[PDB]
């Protein structure tokens, strides 16, 4: 109940939320049904529009107006944003030259310059240069201040998750907001874009903005705005709350638009209707600089454009149905649309099973629009698996397509209405959006590269003098973006430091049924051997410094020839294994005595390694090599490649994957990249958090062993961006690609795997590409401790991902 006869005389856009029953006169009000009886009236004005004219210059003072072109209106700071032009003579903002800020020109009483964050709806990337001709002010936003040529959403790419991404620097995962729909089983509650449980606080994880400024002093504008208040009063509203009193101002606004999203669905991307809601955001973006102006602003305030998401070509004839492959359909309930999510219709069903369901959903038809996925196995570049919001079977849907369950779904919701929508994984071009920074804090006429959306964040927090709450971005990894307030991180400490373990152990002390052809004999190459194994080479393969151990554990560092590793005495393998192959070098084959070859390694105790007895006894589980033996420098260095300290499970299916990427793969890109340092490792991520599992979490062992068995196998795969210089010798900024694959029996997930390991392979390690940073959550480590680079660029780098989309 709301008593809705009090007032809003002098109370209109109130900062301050008043509680029930007692009526509201701020922004919400409307989205709850609680407004005083007169806010439309006192808030709500619309008479004689939102631009002066020649003949209201001067005039009498009218209340009535929406706005005003009296001679108080400064003072009251309420003009029509076009006053000072139609009637003082003044330049439009977007007509006068770009000049460098290069300090805040702010006014008596502004402690920081505010930030004002402009936020539109749908709004893809390349529309920044697709539509520069329509959109004057927002050219000139992005010419004269920093730009990305796009930002990467998070997945999925809808507007709730994005928007609460972009206020909380956390992944949908962290903090809730998983889709624009959701069931909360602890809850048994549903949020929807409709309604009233969307509003409840229980759905809303992390800490947005608004809240983290409130708590250390910094008053906040609001954030949501309702959609019957038009975006001329949004800016006039954000304008009045500038001209507030010191004591009463907030540092931080946001403007919202819903379009261009809401014509993109109805024409496309790029319909011909898209062009007029273009002129309109660039006409809003125009009106709030000249109001800007006029307060003497201009150079006083950072303003950040940004979109969600953007937005794909997608009819209803580009539709699969769940009813073409499953008997069952019925049993299920499915979110769909450019993504899908199934859990059972009801949680009495004993004979709801989800294999069965995946297998009848893997693979059918021979141009299948879209995957299934157990959540733990998507790309962890998706970080999308660690909520009970979200189902446990999931459909990844081709790009350009959606999925539903029935037909009746499409057409009683028979003709189609939408041309586009979004949705799709975040590494799709389309999906990607727009960032712009202008104002005294950013660069002046600078280009940065692509970034992910969960590290704004951080900047938002530096920019206002705000400490973040703990979040997903890499604080440091966007201080390139900014003229000052940069974060000045440090390095993590390292926790364990490592052993280095000389020969200690006899041959015969070992007793781990493994074999090998290897009783095969100088002083001159017998120091040389004794040298390698000290650590002669390792300025060769270990180029950026051993990675630090973040987390409490006793390892070891093994040096050979060709590699280095840091040798887990817990796990029983290692932890990562470095080395490096320049562009002339030579790919082998395992000789024919060496197939089955395993060796006990002299340095590491028999009780601290794997043995083959344990493989011979797991029917399921074989064995692959960190190091691969196909690059070995020499016949009698490949010996090495052997010991059962380079040595790592791997299911059959999976080796295929492992040994064409060591095979050949490895060599390719050396060719092309002029020498790579590959950094290779397990990761164990049980229980699907992004983060390394300690001991107690790991599900599977080799049977009848302590020898875990890994969820996933990640390389790093480091060069010279000069890709003149040789990566071993390079002077400047270092080229990243990784990939994080996951370990799984079969290769059901490549549709193609019956085919040369030459059709499918690169194509399921590019859908598991990774940023260097998902590798440290998910193992404990820290890589390119030792580079000449500063830090701050080293952790651009660390989040780099490589996404094998063309322009
Ligand atoms: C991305 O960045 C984020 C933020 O940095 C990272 O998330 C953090 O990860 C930490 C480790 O997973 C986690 O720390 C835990 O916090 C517990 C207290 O949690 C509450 O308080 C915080 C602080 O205000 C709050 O933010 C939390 O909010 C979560 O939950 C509510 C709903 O309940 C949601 O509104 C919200 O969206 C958020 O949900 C997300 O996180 C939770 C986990 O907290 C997930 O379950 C959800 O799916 C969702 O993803 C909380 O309200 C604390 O109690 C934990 O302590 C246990 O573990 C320690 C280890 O040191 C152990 O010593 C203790 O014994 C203790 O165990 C006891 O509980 C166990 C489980 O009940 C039990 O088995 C044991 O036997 C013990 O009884 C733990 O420290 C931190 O909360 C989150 N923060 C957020 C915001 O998500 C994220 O990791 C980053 N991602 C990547 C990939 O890097
Ligand atoms: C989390 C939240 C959605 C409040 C949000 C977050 C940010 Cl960071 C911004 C910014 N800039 C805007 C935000 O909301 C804008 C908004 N208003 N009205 C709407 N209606 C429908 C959909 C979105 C909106
Ligand atoms: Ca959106
Ligand atoms: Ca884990
Ligand atoms: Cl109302
Ligand atoms: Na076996
Ligand atoms: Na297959
Ligand atoms: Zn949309």
């Amino acid at each position: 109940w709301t008593a809705t006869s009090g007032s809003c005389k002098g109370r209109c856009f109130e900062l301050q939320e008043v509680g029930p029953p007692d009526c509201r006169c701020d922004n919400l009000c409307k989205s709850y049904s609680s407004c005083c009886h007169d806010f439309d009236e006192l808030c709500l004005k619309t008479a004689r529009g939102w631009e002066c004219t020649k003949d209201r210059c001067g005039e009498v003072r009218n209340e009535e107006n929406a706005c005003h072109c009296s001679e108080d209106c400064l003072s009251r700071g309420d003009c029509c944003t076009n006053y000072q032009v139609v009637c003082k003579g003044e330049s439009h903002w977007v007509d006068d030259d770009c000049e460098e800020i290069k300090v805040p020109e702010c006014p008596a009483g502004f402690v920081r310059p505010p930030l004002i964050i402009f936020s539109v709806d749908g709004f893809r990337a390349s529309y920044m240069k697709k539509g520069s001709k329509v959109m004057p002010n927002i050219e000139k936003l992005r010419s004269c201040g920093t730009h990305a040529p796009y930002m990467r959403p998070v997945y999925p790419t809808k507007t709730f998750p994005n928007l609460y991404t972009l206020a909380t620097g956390l992944y949908p995962e962290s903090h809730g907001i998983v889709g624009n729909s959701m069931y909360d089983p602890v809850f048994d509650a549903s949020f929807h874009l409709r309604g009233r449980e969307k509003f409840n606080h229980r759905w809303w994880g992390g800490q947005p903005l608004w809240i983290t400024a409130t708590k250390q002093g910094v008053r906040a504008g609001t954030f949501f705005w309702s959609v019957s208040i038009p975006h001329e009063r949004r800016i006039l509203t954000i304008l009045q709350w500038l001209s507030l009193p010191d004591n009463e101002r907030p540092s931080v606004y946001a403007f919202y638009s819903e379009q261009p999203d809401f014509s993109g669905h109805k024409y496309g991307p790029f319909g011909p209707e898209m062009t007029n809601p273009l002129r309109e955001i660039d006409k809003t973006v125009g009106q709030l600089m000249d109001g800007l102006k006029q307060l003497r602003l201009h150079r006083c305030v950072n303003v950040i454009f940004v979109g969600d998401h953007g937005m794909e070509d997608v009819t209803c004839d580009r539709t699969e149905f769940l009813s073409n492959y499953l008997t069952n359909v019925d049993d299920i309930t499915l979110v769909p649309g450019t993504l899908g999510r199934i859990r059972a219709k009801s949680i009495n069903n004993s004979k709801y099973d989800p294999k069965t369901i995946i297998a009848a959903l893997t693979c059918k038809k021979p141009d299948q629009h879209f995957k299934p996925y157990m959540k733990q196995h998507l790309p962890k570049r998706l970080h999308y698996a660690n909520n009970r919001r979200i189902e446990d079977i999931h459909l990844l849907v081709d790009r350009r397509w959606h999925v539903a369950r029935k037909p009746l779904d499409v057409y009683k919701k028979g003709k189609c209405f939408f041309q586009g929508d979004h949705g799709f994984d975040n590494k799709v071009n389309s999906m990607q959006t727009v960032f712009v920074g202008y104002g005294p804090t950013f660069k002046y006429r600078t280009k940065v590269p692509p970034f992910e959306n969960i590290e704004l964040y951080n900047v938002m927090c530096d920019l206002l003098g705000l400490k973040p709450a703990p979040n997903n971005g890499t604080h440091g990894s966007l201080n390139h973006l900014l003229r000052t307030n940069t974060f000045r991180p440090t390095m993590p400490d390292e926790v364990s430091r490592p052993n280095y373990p000389g020969i200690m152990y006899l041959q015969s002390e070992f007793d781990l049924g493994c074999t090998c052809d290897d009783k095969v004999e100088n002083k001159l190459e017998e120091l040389n051997k004794r040298l390698h194994t000290k650590g002669s080479t390792k300025e060769r393969h270990l180029l950026y410094g051993r990675p630090a151990v973040l987390y409490r554990t006793s390892y070891d560092i093994l040096y050979h020839t060709d590699f280095e590793s840091g040798y887990s005495e817990i796990f029983l393998m290692p932890l990562w294994t470095s080395y490096t192959i320049s562009k002339q070098a030579e790919v082998s084959s395992i000789p024919e005595h060496l197939t089955n070859c395993v060796r006990p390694d002299v340095r590491v105790s028999p009780g601290f390694s794997q043995n083959c007895l344990a493989y011979k006894n797991d029917k399921q589980m074989s064995y692959g090599f960190l190091f691969p033996p196909y690059l070995s420098s020499s016949p009698e260095a490949k010996y090495d490649a052997f010991l059962v300290t380079n040595m790592v499970p791997m299911y059959p299916a999976f080796k295929r994957v492992w040994a064409y990427f060591q095979r050949v793969l490895v060599k390719k890109y050396a060719s092309e990249r002029n020498g790579v340092n590959v950094i290779s490792g397990p990761i164990f991520d049980y229980n699907y958090d992004g983060l390394r599992d300690t001991e107690d979490e790991i599900k599977q062992y080799v049977e009848g062993s302590s020898i875990p068995v890994p969820t996933h196998y990640y390389s790093i795969i480091t060069s010279c961006l000069d890709f003149t210089q040789p990566a071993d010798k390079c002077d400047g900024p270092l080229s990243v690609s990784s990939f994080i694959l996951p370990h799984r029996p079969d290769n059901d997930e490549s549709c193609n795997s019956s085919e040369d390991e030459s059709k499918w392979v690169e194509e399921l390690m590019k859908m598991h590409t990774a940023r260097v940073r998902d590798i440290e959550h998910l193992t404990g480590l820290d890589f390119y401790r030792k580079t000449s680079r500063s830090y701050s660029e080293i952790l651009t780098l660390k989040t780099y991902l490589h996404t094998y989309e063309s322009e």
